[PDB]
């Protein structure tokens, strides 16, 4: 199926594919960050391999999901300024660490857009369990999706980010 | 030393950060891409651990360093004598430079410099091929994998030869 | 005072440097989006030229500035008491601010701040549909317009209202 | 023809959107930068209203334009560092204010991808002529076309930046 593209196209990926604004990205490795078409395309994330899914804007059901293999969790998020999603950043980043754990898991984090919500937990993550500070786990993720938490989850992240420091 | 930045600049790494232009960037692990400041500061290659420096604008009319050049710091080097030009047949350095970009990353320890003078065309392309052909990845794969590490852009000669290798590990690849 | 940066930062002009993440763009002729610093600097406003501001993050528990804070300054006012928040009607206030924009703009001398908190949600909301309404721009378009010179990024519901208004200016516009 | 796109789109427009990569821009009032496959399509650019081509890598000929009343003129260079292209940059200049002096003119400066030559003859018009900084020049073209012209023609632009300033 695969084609090489001609220069034209190739060039844009130079200048305008990174990062890249898609439904969803490996952001680390075997662990996504995608919106809910993403999730709910369940075939897809069987196909992909998929063993892990955590919805930051838990409804849909675990029964959905555990007809074919696949860890659910929905922590209850809102993605507003005025919800404290810090109260998740261990049990989240937990949920994560231990599906990493094992090689053959792939995990989707995600949430309706895919860009505030789950970000903030991965990146969360990140800090919590790969030794990042705030800025290099801001990197890691935003060189792969294109994403923005909210003002509110950015507080909270810099407060964790204080903590940890 | 390291303290978190206000809400505003960390909101500018989030809209503006990624990628990032600087000297130099690891673009795959241990694999770092940069341009000719970073090739020429010993004191800071050293300090970061290098033990491999591939010069893809080595000679005497290009970036004038060599083995010599590193003497005493333990470095293997490997020069690739190219000019960035369109004209300039990169092509048939793409196997033995990659291979010593792989004999380099087999090793945990090592991490290797892959410069030019900008470090955005001529080494690029090396590393961008080098992936093609030892990570298994067609040429888009490659690109979105430097990309959005470093920012980057081949001369249009270099590009066909990209996509005359691509043709090649794809039709390989059908097997 | 200004001299000719070097060829590396240049470059990272044409990388890195459009749009640029600040506190204040001019994203339209004489017409500026900004943040809450951007309003409360009243010596760099008036330095500046600015003779009107439209704060679409007014009221007491939001940017309590309101035309008292402008006082002696030569500044028309206007106020949209506004949430970031995509259950916020924001579409009543589109024509008469909109209309607050084009009387300030259809004085040359003028020159007008619109701004929030951070002037990515509300006040790019508001000037978007502006631009819509009196420049004959269809919401993409006057997307490109403001994205180009400014990052913003309005809220779910507010892109939904400017949706609902794209598809009337367009059905009007067929005539 | 034109449909208001979907959420998912429009934001794509606000992440990805700008600098938008296409076959050509408008980077200044009526002042056009393209690639080659803009300049030869003859009937667009006519139905575009276009009034003047100057071709910074000028073979195809002024007959395949005079047939439409559209001023040409080629400029014969090489997209290298080894290329002064500063010795055209005033009557080029010249040429692109004389053209927009007028209300009713439209004008495409072009070369083969529209990235470096023709991109370097606009910056130097908007400094010579429109009193801009090096700088203020490159934010004014960056922003509407993606750009970058050669490490020479850079050499070059700072040339004039200096003399100018």
């Amino acid at each position: 199926d695969y084609c090489t593209p001609g220069a034209f196209e190739l060039e844009r990926l130079f200048w305008k594919g990174s990062p890249q604004y898609t439904h969803v990205n490996e952001v680390w490795p075997k662990l996504y960050i995608g919106d809910e078409a993403t999730a709910l395309d369940r075939y897809r994330l069987q196909k992909a391999g998929f063993t892990h899914v955590l919805n930051a804007a838990h409804d849909t059901g675990p029964d959905y999901y555990r007809d074919m293999d696949i860890q659910y969790h929905g922590v209850e998020a809102d993605d507003l300024p005025t919800f404290d999603l810090s109260v998740f950043f261990y049990p989240a980043a937990a949920f994560i660490d231990r599906a990493l754990s094992d090689d053959h898991s792939k995990i989707l984090v995600h949430c309706v857009m895919g860009r505030s919500r789950s970000a903030t937990l991965v990146l969360a993550y990140l800090m919590i369990h790969k030794d990042m500070t705030l800025v290099d786990a801001i990197q890691q993720v935003a060189k792969n999706r294109c994403v923005l938490p909210n003002r509110g989850f950015l507080k909270q992240l810099r407060e964790l980010d204080k903590q940890l420091v």
